[PDB]
């Protein structure tokens, strides 16, 4: 089984924070 649908709806956001936190830093 693939929940495709799922994959691409629910990982929307996530790459940010990392990016985020990489760019705000501390």
């Amino acid at each position: 089984k693939k929940a495709l649908l799922a994959l691409a709806l629910h990982h929307l956001a996530h790459l940010a924070l990392h990016l985020a936190l990489a760019l705000k830093k501390a």
